[PDB]
């Protein structure tokens, strides 16, 4: 198994906020994306407003200080680093995308579910129903569920 957090209590902090969205919608989207993974694991996520967090959430564009430059509108929407110190765990969202609460532009909640999967140690799935499938697909966020493969993958890492 690839890297995993060696603790079940994991902190996050939002570094900065996309102008594309209301601030409170960003907080809600991120909180609900952590909750999707909380619901199927023993992991507990604590938001910190200031100071050291395991998972830093960043919106940035182009070359943004890691060795993994973003590519402008479309192509790569986001990435995340597997568990570890420093940049380990951190999830980055390409600000050249138009982040939304809905089916237009790029739905932040769905993208954050995928990226936090990476932040917890998952790779891609070959199952197109899996949130960890490599490509973005809008699905009704009211009806959203992790596939059986996403649950198998995260439970093989934690519990
Ligand atoms: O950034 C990407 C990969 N990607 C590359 C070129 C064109 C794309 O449309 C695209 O999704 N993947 C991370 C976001 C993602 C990957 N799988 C998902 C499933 C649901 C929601 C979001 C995602
Ligand atoms: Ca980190
Ligand atoms: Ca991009
Ligand atoms: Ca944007
Ligand atoms: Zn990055
Ligand atoms: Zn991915």
């Amino acid at each position: 198994m690839g890297p995993v957090w060696r603790k079940h209590y994991i902190t996050y902090r939002i570094n900065n906020y996309t102008p594309d969205m209301n601030r409170e919608d960003v907080d809600y989207a991120i909180r609900k994306a952590f909750q999707v993974w909380s619901n199927v694991t023993p992991l507990k996520f604590s938001k910190i407003n200031t100071g050291m967090a395991d998972i830093l959430v960043v919106f940035a564009r182009g070359a943004h200080g890691d060795d993994h430059a973003f590519d402008g509108k479309g192509g790569i929407l986001a990435h995340a680093f597997g568990p570890g110190s420093g940049i380990g765990g951190d999830a980055h969202f390409d600000e050249d995308e138009f982040w939304t609460t809905h089916s237009g532009g790029t739905n932040l909640f769905l993208t954050a579910v995928h990226e936090i999967g990476h932040s917890l140690g998952l790779g891609h799935s070959s199952d197109p129903k899996a949130v960890m499938f490599p490509t973005y697909k809008y699905v009704d966020i009211n009806t959203f569920r992790l596939s059986a493969d996403d649950i198998r993958g995260i439970q093989s890492l934690y519990g």
